[PDB]
């Protein structure tokens, strides 16, 4: 079970910030040394926020922690791994390191909780913590594994290795690390493996060179002709690379025949000697070169070392990029040699590598940093990669799946690359911009809304009928909605030829139901489980079903017989809007106080009379004299007043034997302004929510009252949303669906619950990507140095 | 049907203000004659008529135009005649103890005298759609208008009249006039029978009386007077004996079955002769063991009234008729000695004697006056034949005005007005059914004649005292509050238990309590040893609401009745019967069984009141949203709260942080919370078989906090209502918005008259017991209402009185003259 390599990160001085970066500054850059202060630009540089440190404990640690930290993170981003994901997962950290003015505070600060280890590489070498971090995982000492090192003589300050003038080495500055898994392990994540470490071996002068070197082939099973490359220690000194060639030489250098002579590189002649980061940065260059297919290319200088028996054999420079042979089995492999003045040596044998966002057509891409700074500058580090390898599901499958979700968030909703582009540029400035919404991340449950009618339209939600999860309780409903009605609730939607009409109460109703629990189911789905309900007037029987209080067999019935015996007031009543308090409401109906009741205060400033059509006219003609505005509704039928006590005895007749029980989740009463047990809810309960008043803006002030704050609504249309931000100033509200919009407002509106802090599961909205290359954390950078 | 006086008024110079003060005015033998006034502007210096004397009224140019409804301007072009008439035609109305209100829209007759120096206006003004005639220009007499007012009675022509006549001389030019024809005393002087009768001198009066069918008098309890047995028109001393012997013969009496003569008696030198001897040749004669006729001009004190002599003189034989006393002339010198003295028995009324009756046992007397016009009268005027508040100890006394002003004056008049001879109740029995109830009132309650005085005092200078309600009238209905639980203290009510329409109720609920409860309220209410303990919950919440209901019955027998209810928790079982909607039965057994099964939440849960908004204590409560009801919102500052103790106990400690005034109340029961549901099954199989029907009154539901029209109240009601909030101030602000401003709560205790407030500033609560003041209280919120326009029914809160004397309405005047 191989172990495979997953992720990649490094610094080296002369600017190199990632993998990719190195491979540019080999392949025809860099020889990034020169005078004091080949040094990493700033080192002392260190977010001590962004990991939760104080400045005080900043400079009381050594910058070798500080910036493992910031490029473990690094590693994470690259690997598409949500760093969050990972506290208290056994998560192995392997580094080594060497006084100069450690995995226990990374496995620390990180929450990892599986073995921390820091191998002394003025004793060893960074090829150690490796061959440790290998060990691990195919014992089972862990599940993943970070393995690398970090640090904080040729008078020239060069390592010019295997070069006649090879006088002394260069001292570096560096942090290289690579993530490690089983391979098993790693697909089944759905990881990208770049590479395998196929084999790997330890010991403690030219024999011991040798015998490392045949015994790490003895573990990957291969020859010296099933390489291709050779990653040398290559320090620059005067009887140190003789030694180092020799034994490759004796090794490499023979027993190829059909296959060519190997290349020889030393990583160190462009970046330096990394000391305890020179190993695994020498793995990075390797793996580097597998996935392009290429021989990453040395610096040399001057001839080659006469000191050095070329003639033995096949092995020299490799001075210009070239293409990288496969061995004879068609494997692309590499070996890497690192060599402790202890006398520790090691060589290791690197092997190549073996919902429904469907419904709409803009796609949330996410951002998040931890200050509104940082946000505004991964806003700008991501006009970088879009356009052709990369389409946007793939780029936003990325940042939702692999990135860890932090305070101040954003969420672009595009449909095409150049779009996107403009609304990354906006946030970049803290400027707004269509389909760019950003936020702050605020946790705690959501509060689901069910609104009554009002919201419905001819077609909603036509587009969820092939959701899954959606169609699969729109069936659930059809099955007893034709029982008790003799129709489907699917017909109505796919609008089939001869489906009864939504222009009928007996039919809109139940239709607005199953919209109503499915897409409560659909939230599910995306991750988002209610923890209170508020129903309004009809909504409270999808409220009732949603919290358990009744069985949505019960629910059916009740909607259903309900809404049907609701036909007799058809054409005899009305409904009216108006914009005022429900205080001046009763002011204003009073001179028609019979036949005009109120059946719902929504708000401080929404109020629907329901009553007799002459009188409701009489009351409007009323309301423009006194200049408030107010609107009479489509409805022909006076929900919520003295006309529904003609149909009590009946109402109450037909729900008999419905079967309340009590609320699996908080259940705000609309009937009450109050929470109900849920018990109680049986007939009686819907004759009396529809004979009554609607306390909406009660309820809503019982939960908010109770430190709820965000409020997700179930509507094809948002209708209660402005409702629930004029109850509580500082409340957020969702809809779903929204006529014009249909579902893209949906998948929009997901995104902004998200920004807000709602945990919505990403990885079952999206399916399943190619890897594609996102920018790594600015971190805000303040020095630590004494 | 004989026609009899119910009413009296008159206003003559010399200060004359009243019907007793003129009998005071002749006794002392006034004389009421002046100087010519110059505020009327008069050219005196030209003036021409040769008496500079006269018999004027004080300030006849003032008048009170806005207790009438009448403009500045208008007052201007009305006659002071005109003017005067109407004061003093409400006077007659408050001296007959009508209500002029009522009057309106009645058939009341005005029959008055007089000419220019009418009827259809006073008419007019007072409402009044019966016969209005003015007697023309007064050449004949006061005395016609009183002959034709007794015809249509009569004739059944209407059923109360007003008759009388005015005179105000606003020009000299009948000091002119007959000054020319020789006809005037110089020294202005009427000398009536005296030897020095040189001519006669005018004189300034209204007067007024008010007549009805004896039978309709009596069956309006009013004031009989007296009675005009007779009268007669015609047109020389031959013509007076006629007229004479004719009003004795629809009379029914001769000569000497009347004892006193109120004579024309003008002064002059012709006319007295004339008259003396038409009434030697009539009552002189054939009288033997009966006494000499006494003869009498009022003119002697007052001069000739004009237009208003002739009611002036009847006036006066009425004010002797009653004191059994025969009035006065005012004589000067000796006899005129034109006159045969010596012709049989007529003798001068030189001062008062005893009135002798007539054989039959009758005073009688006779009145004449004739005109200028020829047109002669004579009228034959006879004497005139034959619960609550206990369980108080004090009686409200009325007062009412137009302006603020009037209600201070009203008050000192009041208070010397009638004390200690005269019991309270019979004076505010009298002040009480006997006025007009006006916008700007005042109450003053009182148990003694002294206290009376000191708050009748207070109010005349508007300062405060102990039992004086003042106020200002609000027209419309009344809701009445039904609250509940905090109410009750130990023997609630035990003053009204004998008060036969409350008794009658209290035994109507224990009737069915008793064979549902196995108790009496009475038992309870009488504080019988036997009887079940205030202290549960069972027992005082069917003992509440029989006091509830009773109270109720009681304010309606007061006159009150609810326009409209609200009952509180428990309250609402009240104002279900109260309102119809369930029969006393059912109330009953709603409440008798749902405070029984209450019972097993007794000592497991307790409320707590909180001085905070709704939205406030819903926050506080936060911590504790369950074993934490909010149970009740009685306004913008004052919620109930109830749940689990301990859980409150926390609750009220977190509102001591806060600096929110709490307080846990006296009960051991957790209602209008989760609680309840322990219980609902067994309410709604205890409570099934009820009946609601449509409430004959509306019924604001404290469950919804709106009407509900009350045939859907059976028992899943009465579980809801004690399961769910109690959203009172909903309910008041939906009446609130309904218009009512005048809530009066059926309780042992005033509780919700502060809520009620709080929620309508403007608004006006009342209620009725109090422990501390048990009864008293509610007499003086009786009182208290009416001060706010409730309209009480006097009549049959006050027993029976005796008449008293109360002084008239204080006019308030401007001058208008031209």
């Amino acid at each position: 079970d191989p172990i495979a390599i997953v992720g990649m990160a490094c610094r080296f001085p002369g600017g190199v910030h990632n993998p990719g970066e190195l491979w540019e500054f080999i392949v025809g850059g860099g020889d990034a040394v020169t005078e004091m202060p080949a040094f990493l630009d700033g080192a002392a540089d260190f977010d001590a926020a962004f990991f939760g440190i104080s400045p005080r404990e900043a400079l009381a640690m050594d910058p070798q922690q500080r910036q493992v930290l910031e490029t473990t993170w690094e590693l994470f981003e690259n690997a598409g791994i949500d760093p969050h994901s990972l506290r208290g997962s056994d998560t192995g950290v392997f580094l080594g390191a060497a006084y100069q003015g450690v995995s226990g505070r990374v496995a620390y600060v990180l929450g990892l909780e599986g073995p921390a280890v820091t191998v002394d590489t003025a004793c060893s070498s960074s090829l150690v913590a490796l061959h440790s971090a290998c060990g691990s995982l195919r014992d089972g000492d862990c599940g993943l594994a970070v393995a690398g090192g970090v640090s904080v003589l040729a008078v020239d300050g060069r390592c010019k290795a295997f070069s006649a003038e090879a006088d002394g080495f260069g001292f570096a500055e560096g942090v290289a690390v690579v993530l490690l898994q089983r391979l098993s392990d790693a697909r089944r994540a759905g990881r990208q493996v770049l590479g395998v470490v196929a084999g790997s071996a330890i010991n403690q002068s030219g024999v011991a060179q040798q015998r490392v070197i045949r015994k790490a082939w003895a573990r990957a099973g291969i020859t010296g002709a099933d390489v291709a490359v050779v990653e040398a220690h290559g320090t620059g000194t005067r009887l140190g690379d003789p030694v180092e060639a020799s034994a490759l030489l004796a090794t490499y250098g023979k027993s190829r025949g059909s296959s060519g002579p190997v290349l020889l590189g030393s990583v160190k002649s462009n970046i330096g000697h990394a000391q305890a980061a020179a190993g695994v940065a020498g793995v990075i260059k390797v793996v580097l070169g597998l996935n392009r297919g290429l021989v990453p290319p040395m610096l040399c200088r001057g001839e080659r070392s006469p000191l050095i028996e070329w003639s033995s054999g096949g092995v020299e420079l490799a001075e210009a990029v070239s293409p990288w042979p496969p061995a004879a089995d068609g494997v692309r492999r590499a070996g890497v040699s690192a060599f402790g003045v202890s006398g520790t040596n090691a060589h290791v044998i690197i092997a190549e590598p073996p919902g429904v966002l469907a419904a709409a057509n803009s796609v949330p891409v996410l951002l998040s940093a931890r200050t509104e700074t940082a946000l505004a500058a991964q806003a700008r580090l991501l006009e970088s990669a879009v356009d052709d390898s990369v389409p946007l599901t793939a780029l936003a499958s990325a940042l939702a799946t692999g990135r860890a979700h932090l305070p101040r968030r954003a969420a672009l909703l595009a449909g095409d690359h150049e779009q996107l582009r403009g609304q990354l540029r906006a946030v970049a400035e803290g400027v707004a911009a269509p389909g760019a919404t950003t936020g702050t991340a605020s946790a705690g449950g959501v509060v689901f809304v069910f609104p009554g009618q009002g919201a419905q339209w001819e077609g909603m939600a036509r587009g969820l009928l092939s959701v899954p999860v959606f169609a699969e309780s729109i069936a659930e409903c059809d099955a007893v909605l034709s029982e008790v009605a003799g129709f489907s609730a699917s017909e109505v939607l796919e609008q089939r030829p001869d489906a009864p009409s939504l222009e009928r109460v007996d039919v809109v109703q139940p239709v607005l139901f199953s919209v109503m629990v499915s897409l409560a189911r659909l939230w599910g789905a995306c991750g988002v489980s209610p923890s209170a309900v508020i129903g309004h007037s009809q909504g409270e029987i999808a409220a009732a079903v949603v919290a358990g209080v009744l069985s949505l067999e019960d629910g059916v019935r009740v909607v259903a017989l309900r809404a049907k015996a609701l036909r007799a007031l058809a054409g005899k009543g009305g409904m009216v809007s108006l914009a005022a308090p429900g205080e001046r409401a009763r002011a204003l109906i009073a001179p028609w106080e019979d036949r005009i009741s109120v059946a719902a205060v929504n708000s401080p400033s929404s109020v629907v009379v329901s009553g007799d059509p002459e009188a409701l006219a009489e009351l409007v003609a009323r309301c423009e004299d006194e200049g408030v505005r107010a609107k009479t509704l489509p409805v022909d039928y006076a929900s919520h007043s003295r006309h529904v006590e003609e149909i009590r005895e009946t109402i109450l007749a037909d729900l008999d034997g419905i079967s309340a029980r009590r609320a699996a989740i908080p259940l705000y009463s609309t009937l009450h302004g109050e929470r109900r047990d849920g018990a109680d809810m049986g007939p009686r309960y819907w004759y009396d929510n529809l004979r009554s008043q609607v306390r909406f803006d009660e309820a809503v002030s019982a939960a908010v009252a109770d430190g709820h704050a965000t409020f997700v609504e179930m509507s094809p249309h948002p209708v209660l949303t402005a409702a629930v931000q004029e109850i509580a100033a500082d409340a957020v509200a969702i809809g779903s669906l929204h006529r014009d919009t249909a579902e893209e407002h949906l998948i929009a509106e997901l995104a902004r619950a998200h920004v807000h802090g709602v945990a919505v599961d990403w990885r079952n909205v999206f399916p399943a990507a190619p890897p594609v290359a996102l920018p790594n954390y600015p971190f805000e950078p303040q020095r630590y140095w004494l």
